C-alpha cells in the first residue's frame, strides 16, 4: 500500500500470536513492543528518544506479520506508550518514504 | 526522491538561513528541533516519546527546506535528542510510505 501522513500510520501486526495495533516508525532503529510474552533468551537493553530512556527486553529471530506482510528480527519488549515498528523491520516488508 | 531505510533517513534541512540534519519521523506527529533562535513569539507545548513528556516552544508559519523541498509550518523548538521531521511537514512535502 501507499500509505498517506495526514493521520499517524498506524497498522495491524501479528506477534507471538497475538494482533497488536503499532506505528509504523521510520524514526525507530528498532521496533518496540507494549508488555508480552516472547520465547527464547533475551537480554536487557536501554533505549531512548523524546523523554529520555526506558529500560527492554531484547529478543532475537522473532516473526512479525505486518500488514499482511512478514517480516523476521530483533524485537524489543517494555514499557513504551505505543507499539513500534522500526527500520529493522521496516526494510524487510520493503517500506520507503517517496517524495 | 525514494528513501529506503537500511540507515536512518537523514536530511538537511534549512531553517533561519542555516542547514542542519534532521530525521524524517513517520512516528512524529510533530517537527521538533533542537535549541535554536527563531523569530516571533511562541507557545507552549507538551509532547512525548519513547520515554515520557517535554515542554518545547511552538512557533508558528516558519519557513523551512527539506531535502530542498519548501515548507511553512509549525515547529518546536526544545530538547529533543535529534532533529526530526514529522507529519505536519511531511505532508506538505508530499511524502508518503509505500511497502
Ligand atoms: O535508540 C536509537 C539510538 C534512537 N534513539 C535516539 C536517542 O536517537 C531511536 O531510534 N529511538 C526511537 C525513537 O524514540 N525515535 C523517535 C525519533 C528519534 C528520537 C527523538 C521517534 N519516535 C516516536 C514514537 C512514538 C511515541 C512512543 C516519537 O517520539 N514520536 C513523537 C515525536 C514528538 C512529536 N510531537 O511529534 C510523537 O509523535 N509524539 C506525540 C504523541 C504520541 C503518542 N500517541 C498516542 N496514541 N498516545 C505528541 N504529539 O507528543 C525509539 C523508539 C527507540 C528505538
Amino acid at each position: 500500500p501507499q500509505i498517506t501522513l495526514w493521520k499517524r500510520p498506524l497498522v495491524t501486526i501479528k506477534i507471538g500470536g497475538q494482533l497488536k495495533e503499532a506505528l509504523l516508525d521510520t524514526g525507530a532503529d528498532d521496533t518496540v513492543i507494549e508488555e508480552m510474552s516472547l520465547p527464547g533468551r533475551w537480554k536487557p537493553k536501554m533505549i531512548g528518544g523524546i523523554g529520555g530512556f526506558i529500560k527492554v527486553r531484547q529478543y532475537d529471530q522473532i516473526i512479525i506479520e505486518i500488514a499482511g506482510h512478514k517480516a523476521i528480527g530483533t524485537v524489543l519488549v517494555g514499557p513504551t506508550p505505543v507499539n513500534i515498528i522500526g527500520r529493522n523491520l521496516l526494510t524487510q516488508i520493503g517500506a520507503t518514504l517517496n517524495f
